[PDB]
DNA sequence: GACCAGCACCGC
DNA sequence: AAACGCGGTGCTGGTC
């Protein structure tokens, strides 16, 4: 290409360099453009921000969260990934979509401006045709990305100082606990370490094992398998709690107050955009869409995450979202009346496998019947059933038998996805978002009904993140509209920023737009609460 | 220091 | 652990 002056022309592909790769800590090392045969690397990186109208190239979306991070409104276009995503949502990184689709992804801005136009061309004509899949591209992930820039660069206000409290406090449990598990087994050991506690526990205090991990083959030490022997040696119990305690303090209890931004003075996660393979958004560096919540510890945890001074957080979550949305896709008349009649199938099954009015049901009780109702939809064993439920094997086979004749319906649209499957070698949701499972016709059963699963799956799963990135589509600018913050997604879950007068308004708006972002066969019902924190706004 | 495989864990 | 699915992170143990 023939090396030009900065600025670029309006409309060029743009290339950038990033020290790490998180945007809102990242130092921007190397911009470039390219278009019309031409190459344009800016002098000066940052002052060179100032001339792009809009970031158009691979990784869009993180040159626009570093250029909000600047005060610069540098709103995301198209991005070959998204193409490439869409086409196939194994295309995760600029490494393979470069290798597959014609470029090499190198670490220069020029060559990746000159990638990005090139990759861009090639990709966009590949999606000639796939009207469905340039449906998606214009009307979810394209515009979704400016509203995920945003999201991560705003960020989320967090409580340090009662974080940092709670680390000593927690440390201290954790001595009382180690302490105890090293008289028990006579001996200090590392107990981080599953190696030398296989040894303790197998070897030299002769537990039974139970199962075994996967690549290795060693006894494992899982938590499932301890609570099997929960009841075999004191040890156990305490082995359960310090895994509790020091899985909660080291991967978020620590780690979060040390990621505070210092221009911002809030919490900064990345929202990946083609990470999945089943159309969800993932969250890293860090992850926020997996904070603690179901034990007391966790529930300490939430309340760290705070609005800021004179605003309340907003929290809105679907209710039952795939349930919902598998009423609509298997057209099952009996599941869709369940719907209809606002009935609550998690709080149900908890209820009977508890044995309690549904009044009595408490949310650690309905986050384990949500696991049996998925798990056993999505092809759980009676075997593990039965342990889960803790109920003789006989009697778990009889709930698989009951849950899937209640919805006769259910089994012929698994049939139904699977055969298509098989056919095309692809499944697709609602909106037509693929996923390829080759392994579908593998000569393995396990491997072939490991594809199985997974295949059906994807579309319940695919369509409630469609759904949930095209209700993110339509609020974010009504948000803007009324003053208020898109901050944290989880799924099916958004987290909100209002002002404490507009917060009632806000609430109110957001749970319209999601429950009617697409009119289904079944109502969508979304849950919603205002507080100062995470756990008050639930 | 950086990277990795493997086990284990958090929540959707 | 096991015939639920989708992710990301910490630690250990190992390498370079
Ligand atoms: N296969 C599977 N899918 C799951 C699991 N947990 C969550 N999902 C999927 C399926 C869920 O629909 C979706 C959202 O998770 P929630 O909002 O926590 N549960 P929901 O919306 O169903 O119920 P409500 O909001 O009334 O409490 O994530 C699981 O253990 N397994
Ligand atoms: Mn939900
Ligand atoms: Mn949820």
């Amino acid at each position: 290409l023939e090396e030009a002056p900065w600025p670029p022309p309006e409309g060029a592909f743009v290339g950038f360099v990033l020290s790490r790769k998180e945007p809102m800590w990242a130092d921007l090392l190397a911009l470039a453009a390219a278009r019309g045969g031409r190459v344009h690397r800016a002098p000066e990186p940052y002052k060179a921000l100032r001339d792009l109208k809009e970031a158009r190239g691979l990784l869009a979306k993180d040159l626009s969260v570093l250029a909000l991070r600047e005060g610069l409104g540098l709103p995301p276009g198209d991005d070959p990934m998204l193409l490439a995503y869409l086409l196939d949502p194994s295309n995760t990184t600029p490494e393979g979509v470069a290798r597959r689709y014609g470029g090499e992804w190198t670490e220069e801005a020029g060559e990746r401006a000159a990638l990005s136009e090139r990759l861009f061309a090639n990709l966009w004509g590949r999606l000639e045709g796939e009207e469905r899949l340039l449906w998606l591209y214009r009307e979810v992930e394209r515009p979704l990305s400016a509203v995920l820039a945003h999201m991560e660069a705003t960020g989320v206000r967090l409580d340090v100082a009662y974080l940092r409290a709670l680390s000593l406090e927690v440390a201290e449990e954790i001595a009382r606990l180690e302490a105890e598990v090293f008289r028990l087994a006579g001996h200090p050991f590392n107990l981080n370490s599953r190696d030398q506690l296989e040894r303790v526990l197998f070897d030299e205090l002769g537990l039974p094992a139970i199962g075994k991990t996967e690549k290795t083959g060693k006894r494992s030490t899982s938590a499932a398998v301890l609570e099997a022997l929960r009841e075999a040696h004191p040890i156990v119990e305490k082995i359960l709690q310090y895994r509790e305690l020091t899985k909660l303090k080291s991967t978020y209890i620590d780690p979060l107050p040390d990621l505070i931004h210092p221009r911002t003075g809030r919490l900064h996660t990345r929202f990946n955009q083609t990470a999945t393979a089943t159309g969800r958004l993932s969250s890293s560096d860090p992850n926020l869409q997996n904070i603690p919540v179901r034990t007391p510890l966790g529930q300490r945890i939430r309340r760290a995450f705070i609005a800021e001074e004179g605003w309340l957080l907003v929290a809105l979550d679907y209710s039952q979202i795939e349930l919902r949305v598998l009423a609509h896709l298997s057209g099952d008349e009996n599941l869709i009346r369940v719907f209809q009649e606002g009935r609550d199938i998690h709080t149900e099954t908890a209820s009977w496998m508890f044995g309690v009015p549904r009044e009595a049901v408490d949310p650690l009780m309905r986050r384990a019947a949500k696991t049996i109702n998925f798990g056993v939809l999505y092809g759980m064993s009676a075997h593990r059933l039965s342990q889960e439920l803790a109920i003789p094997y006989e009697e778990a086979q009889a709930f698989i038998e009951r849950y899937f004749q209640s919805f006769p319906k259910v089994r012929a649209w698994i049939e139904k996805t699977l055969e298509e499957g098989r056919r095309r070698g692809y499944v697709e949701t609602l909106f037509g978002r693929r996923r390829y499972v080759p392994d579908l016709e593998a000569r393995v059963k396990s491997v072939r009904e490991a594809a199985e699963r997974m295949a059906f799956n994807m579309p319940v799963q695919g369509t409630a993140a469609d759904l949930m990135k095209l209700a993110m589509v339509k609020l974010f600018p009504r948000l803007e509209e009324m003053g208020a913050r898109m901050l944290l997604q989880v799924h099916d879950e958004l987290v909100l920023e209002a002002p404490k007068e507009r917060a009632e308004a806000v609430a109110r708006l957001a749970k319209e737009v999601m429950e009617g972002v697409y009119p289904l066969a079944v109502p969508l019902e979304v849950e919603v609460g205002i507080g100062e924190d995470w756990l008050s706004a639930k």
